[PDB]
């Protein structure tokens, strides 16, 4: 499931900060969309680091929530 | 033989999982399992550029979900 | 100006912050927030190989804490 | 806080596993360590990539978690 790679869209916008890393100037281009689509909770978390070697590298953390007892 | 991701689309470099326990202001009990990957591999503006997606789903035994995205595009202007 | 990292040790490349609202089995209700950074530098067995470090802690109120960690060393034997 | 590269130890294990990657052999030495020390519950997450050249790479998640209501 790379398909990470691309259902109501409720939301979209694109705003653009300039940062001052360890070093020197970044631009940095946000997009931040909403979407959604189809005893426990499943919250999962995905971060896609992606470079201009076609280089990925992802880190999950999946969060499981079901209730015991009381 | 321990593991093999030459099938897969990317290859989990790591795995964790904790549990938390989670009682609440009813005792109420919750357990909460947390796995945490790492995985590298799928090998696009390339040049000075890298993406930064982040997503947060959030899903119910019902069938229905609640993606947010974000993506940081970061062209550097100078050093 | 829009962000400076220049004095820290690591560069932050990326934040995020959802909330989630739980309510539980007894209608009492919990808000999660949950903040997603990606920050890149430090810059040591090296040649072919990889630190993979996982921390899992948990903090209350009082001052205790619960340190779970995970560390994986990839020496790649062969291609 | 890079200290994170260095307070009772409960535990501490150290297994060997080899794994074939989307590729090939890979060895890997998993110390697995729980220590412990000092209206909400804080759940902070790294994950902390370093490699060859120094280069680390973090990503930490932060689970804060209140009480409201009920």
């Amino acid at each position: 499931i790379n398909d990470f790679d691309e259902v109501t869209v409720q939301s979209s916008n694109t705003t653009d900060e300039i940062i001052r890393d360890a070093s020197g100037a970044v631009i940095e281009e946000q997009i931040t969309t909403k979407k959604m689509q189809r005893n426990e909770k499943m919250i999962k978390t995905f971060v896609i680091t992606t470079d201009s070697d076609g280089n990925e590298s992802i880190v999950e953390e999946d969060v499981l929530m079901k209730t015991l007892s009381d």
